[PDB]
DNA sequence: AAAAACACACACCCA
DNA sequence: TGGGTGTGTGTTTTT
């Protein structure tokens, strides 16, 4: 087992919080929570990976859609779906 | 193309 | 309270 953290950065060089996961799929998911505009509106952020020598940058957007179905009580109703658009993960060896 | 990331093995995983 | 498909372990999809 192994766990790589991620440090989300904004746009002006200022970084926000730090994630503690592993899979880029669910990591990029929470990155799109920027809230830039609404549905249609491009955005680009870069989370520095805290573990391996690699830069993480991807485009992502959110769409307000859904409704109270069978989601766990804490987070029901409707949520803006984030689109993990793999821009380019940099490499370093 | 080669590093970087994903496929189910299981069912998990945090406020 | 279970989303949505994680981690784990190998390699696969990525890049």
């Amino acid at each position: 087992s192994n766990t790589r953290n991620f440090v989300l950065r904004d746009e002006d060089g200022n970084e926000h919080g730090v994630f503690t996961g592993k899979q880029p799929r669910q990591a990029a998911l929470k990155a799109a929570n920027r809230g830039s505009g609404t549905k249609a509106n491009p955005d680009i952020i870069r989370l520095r990976e805290r573990g391996t020598k690699k830069v993480h940058v991807f485009k992502a957007w959110k769409e307000i859609v859904d409704a109270p179905k069978n989601r766990p009580a804490w987070m029901p109703e409707k949520i803006s779906k984030p689109f993990v658009k793999k821009e380019r993960i940099e490499k370093l060896e």
